[PDB]
């Protein structure tokens, strides 16, 4: 019998969740997950975003999920290649310019923006839990 | 019903050493933030090792938010001391700032950027709550 998840992550619902130790462009961040056995953050519904919203409340900083789009022609997708939810939330920020590197999303101040995929910043994992 | 496989912490918690901990998602005066944890058989945050320290520290690096402890000081002439009636002991911090009998429910202690201060009591702030873990 193991614990749902490992010291220092927040277990809710089916899985674990992880602020990321370190601030980084989004291909790192999605790097670094990837090292913990964990991917980038995927909000499935709207509880899952109330979730994350209590669980960063406390924080200012923007916080890489895994949502992006290599420019405007393209829908958002997750790093599964599953597409985002319809009602979830509206990205805002940076939704017309089309960047190099693409576009990625974060999470900061409740709400989602999109920003140029090469700009750092922190980012927040996630892994099933050991159920 | 006993548990197949108890978690050590609860949904939402952090599991950390010896302890869970819960940091609240709004700012609420002292009080309020002891009855939130009290509320769920904890206690608010009682840092006495070094590993709890360590792990607020780090835990609130995210953060310039004052997060409430459960030290408090009735007014200038009584000690520090914790929830549990112990005193404050002097190896991890000292309590920066001001133990005034002008506040009208003493002064109470909260961590922010890892110093910890003393403030009014009746002022709201982010608050930590923390329980045993069940290992």
């Amino acid at each position: 019998c193991s614990a749902p998840c490992p010291q220092d992550w927040i277990w809710h619902g089916e899985n674990c969740y992880l602020f990321s130790s370190g601030s980084f462009n989004w291909e790192k961040s999605q790097e670094k997950c990837l090292s913990l056995d964990a991917k980038l953050l995927k909000i499935n519904s709207t509880a899952d975003l109330d979730f994350i919203q209590q669980a960063i409340s406390y924080s200012s900083f923007p916080f890489w999920m895994g949502l992006s789009r290599r420019n405007p022609s393209y829908p958002w997708l997750w790093e599964d290649g599953s597409p985002l939810m319809p009602h979830l939330f509206r990205v805002r920020g940076a939704v017309s310019q089309t960047y190099p590197s693409g576009t990625c999303a974060y999470i900061q101040r409740g709400a989602v923006y999109a920003e140029n995929c090469i700009l750092a910043a922190f980012s927040i994992c996630q892994k099933k839990a050991n159920l």
